[PDB]
């Protein structure tokens, strides 16, 4: 119960239903490191599917029922035993209550049943934290999992530009995108439920007034900004350092690809499909120097209490992140930052989560 809720003082920056957005904070007075973590949880892209999400996933659309505290876990833990990487940092958990992959900039109005303000929520959290110690930061790591990991890719350079324009050019902004690196590939079977992410994101952008990083927007241009939600397309346009964590066989990727493993022998077509998915993922990370990509069927990593357990080539994620920090002070002896499994099937890495 170590991170305490603060609702935004600017109450025009809202969750989907117009309730104020907010953040959970645990300060560390002896540290100039700040970790701002973006929660995930899919998205919604029209009135009917947002109404459904409001009925049964309301905490992802509203702050009315948020608890006063949350426990920091994994990379948000303040215990070195659980978080060898950044246990002494100032910790911020930003709840995902905008259902827009952190991309929205639209208020609730007579024309809009819901507000989609994810990009503005991040901006406002950063602004309000500057008065609570962030002005003294040396590193701001914008991290996130699942839709929050894609949110990191969409927002890390905007945070960097915001701090520069506010007069804090000494704060180094970096990104950590966990489980948010998706492929716009062919589904295994081509069957809201039938809508593939490219089409759902294309509709969502219009519904949310979604915004993407400027250089990526300039490449893809009007009507094609959905491309910027796909890591391998947006990442090369980014200027801030970004560390990419991605399971090679991510469960959300497989879900959108209409792959459902049961227990029966996988036949040749599905075997080749899965192997090609891992190969394609691995290919997209070849030129990503800071990356951690284990050959596991799983979903998210960084806020799980046992996040320390998985290893790629004998190196854990907390160690790789520590090596990344050292690299941003060429490669370091025994301290690697590019860790992508090459084995071709889920759980060929023995350290995968059970
Ligand atoms: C831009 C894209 S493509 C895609 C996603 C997003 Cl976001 C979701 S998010 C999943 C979650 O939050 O658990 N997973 C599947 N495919
Ligand atoms: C509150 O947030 C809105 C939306 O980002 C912004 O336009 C406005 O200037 C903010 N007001 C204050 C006082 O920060």
């Amino acid at each position: 119960e170590d991170l305490r809720l603060h609702l935004l003082l600017n109450t025009s920056v809202t969750c989907n239903d117009g309730s104020p957005a907010g953040y959970y904070l645990k300060e560390s007075r002896g540290s100039r490191r700040w970790l701002l973590f973006l929660e995930g949880g899919w998205y919604c892209f029209n009135r009917e599917n947002c109404d459904s999400r409001y009925d049964t996933m309301r905490r992802l659309m509203s702050s009315r029922d948020w608890p006063r505290t949350r426990t920091g876990t994994g990379i948000l833990s303040s215990q070195p035993e659980e978080n060898p990487y950044w246990w002494n940092a100032n910790m911020v958990f930003i709840p995902y209550c905008s259902s827009d992959v952190w991309s929205g900039a639209s208020s609730k109005s007579e024309k809009n049943e819901y507000a989609f303000m994810g990009a503005l929520i991040i901006q406002e959290v950063v602004r309000e934290l500057l008065g609570r110690g962030l002005s003294g930061a040396k590193v701001l790591l914008l991290a996130g999992s699942s839709a929050g990991g894609t949110g990191v890719l969409l927002n890390v350079d905007r945070v960097a530009e915001q701090l520069e324009k506010l007069g804090y050019p000494a704060i180094q902004v970096r990104g950590l995108a966990d489980s948010g690196w998706f492929l716009d590939n062919k589904q295994y079977r081509h069957t809201t439920i039938t809508c593939a992410p490219t089409e759902a994101i294309r509709r969502g952008i219009r519904y949310w007034n979604g915004v993407v990083p400027e250089r990526c927007r300039r490449q893809f241009q009007e009507g094609e900004e959905w491309n910027c939600f796909f890591g391998y397309k947006v990442y090369p346009t980014l200027r801030s350092p970004v560390f990419v964590v991605q399971w090679l066989f991510d469960e959300a990727q497989l879900t959108v690809d209409n792959v459902h493993l049961t227990g029966q022998p996988v036949q040749e077509g599905l075997r080749l499909y899965i192997q090609n998915l891992g190969r394609e993922l691995r290919h997209t990370l070849k030129d990503v120097p800071a990356s951690f990509a284990p050959a596991c069927l799983s979903h998210e990593i960084i806020i799980r209490s046992h996040w320390t357990d998985v290893q790629v080539k004998g190196t854990s994620l907390p160690r790789a992140l520590h090596c990344w920090d050292r690299s941003l002070h060429t490669p370091l002896k025994g301290c690697p930052v590019h860790l992508v499994d090459s084995c071709p099937w889920p759980h060929c890495n023995p350290s995968c989560p059970t």
